[PDB]
């Protein structure tokens, strides 16, 4: 879809076979979710953001579900607050910013 | 342009006066500049991200321009990391999230 900004880009997805709302944010390198259970093994990062530093939990190959569009990849988990969708998602749905 | 998002949307825009590079964030309600004069009347304001709140300045009725595409709106000033241009300049130069 094409998706104008008048209001935020919030859509439902499914994050490892799980339904989530998160906010598609060309702003965001990493995808971040709060409270969720993922597989594999996870690895503790920190990143950071407007306010300072999140430690967060880092799960590698990760399904995500965007309206159709499948990608595999990392997402990190803390406390966030409100799940993000990043560009290594983005990236792999073909999302683009047009103007 | 399509921009695609391999690397951060970071594009060079006039604020104000001045040239600046800035984030192009679908994330962020708005757009956030670290050390700019501007002028005007502004009043103190706090925004949250991930890691908590800054404190920042706001001023309405500021230009910007966009690769030609001209808006007006407001701008606040603060300690932000980057800075990011969001949706309340994205909706006015037109720019869409598409995929
Ligand atoms: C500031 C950006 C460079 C980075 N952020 C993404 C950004 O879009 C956040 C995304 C975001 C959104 C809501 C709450 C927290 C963070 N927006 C944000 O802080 O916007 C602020 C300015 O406008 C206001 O509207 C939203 C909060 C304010 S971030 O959330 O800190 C972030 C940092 C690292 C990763 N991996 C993922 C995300
Ligand atoms: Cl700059």
């Amino acid at each position: 879809p094409q998706i104008t900004l008048w209001q935020r880009p919030v859509i439902t997805v499914k994050i490892g076979k799980e339904v989530r709302e998160a906010l598609l944010d060309t702003g965001a390198d990493d995808t971040v979710i709060e409270e969720i259970q993922l597989e594999g093994k996870w690895k503790p990062k920190m990143i950071g953001g407007i306010g300072g530093f999140i430690k967060v939990r880092q799960y590698d190959n990760v399904t995500i579900d965007i309206q159709g569009r499948k990608a595999v990849g990392t997402v990190l988990v803390g406390p966030t607050p409100v799940n993000i969708i990043g560009r290594n998602f983005l990236t792999q749905i073909g999302a683009t910013l047009n103007f």
